[PDB]
């Protein structure tokens, strides 16, 4: 089952801001170019399609968010030096912060798929304290975005995503995520 926290496919989102979208080479932002990024990560996404999808039913979140997650993170590994983000901190397909969680596994296997998803879990309960108000889908937004930059930083709906990095955090990975959801995923 992997509906206990929503469905991606209800969510509104704006998609990819132009901080994100021009740095990949695209000369448009939005939706289409979140889309097009995530298609531009789906062959390296495939390969660990089985962990991901096991995950998802292990934790009940959608195959799709951990997807969209790992495009935006580190492009499905591609980005990586040994599993570690150009900075050195982020670890793994889904860049888990060794300053925040001692990092669990392989960089690119299921503990470590568990351990991001289980953080990111962790994030959509907060918010769901914090808004009870909202509907599930927006919990799962709002979840999505605190991935990114920690509960404190979302205090409305509206405007959750300014703050995050290129301020669109959790609009971009909802829009790859509706993708790798028409995908496989």
């Amino acid at each position: 089952r992997t509906d206990c926290y929503g469905n991606v496919n209800r969510i509104d989102t704006t998609g990819a801001s132009c901080k994100t979208a021009k740095p990949e080479g695209l000369s448009y932002c939005g939706v289409p170019a979140s889309k097009t990024i995530a298609e531009r990560d789906l062959k390296a996404m495939d390969r660990y399609k089985t962990i991901i999808k096991k995950v998802g039913e292990k934790l009940c979140v959608e195959p799709a968010v951990i997807a969209g997650i790992i495009s935006r993170e580190s492009h499905a590994g591609k980005v990586l030096k040994n599993g570690w983000g150009d900075r050195g901190n982020g670890f793994g397909l889904m860049q888990v912060d060794k300053r925040s969680h001692k990092p669990q596994g392989t960089w690119n296997g299921e503990v470590h798929i568990t351990q991001g998803t289980t953080i990111l879990t962790d994030f959509i309960k907060r918010i769901q304290k914090k808004f009870p108000s909202w509907t599930k889908d927006q919990q799962l937004k709002g979840g999505i975005s605190a991935y990114n930059a920690g509960a404190g930083n979302v205090r409305s709906y509206a405007r959750m995503d300014i703050g995050t990095t290129h301020d669109d955090y959790a609009n971009d990975v909802v829009a790859r995520a509706q993708y790798y959801k028409q995908h496989g995923y």
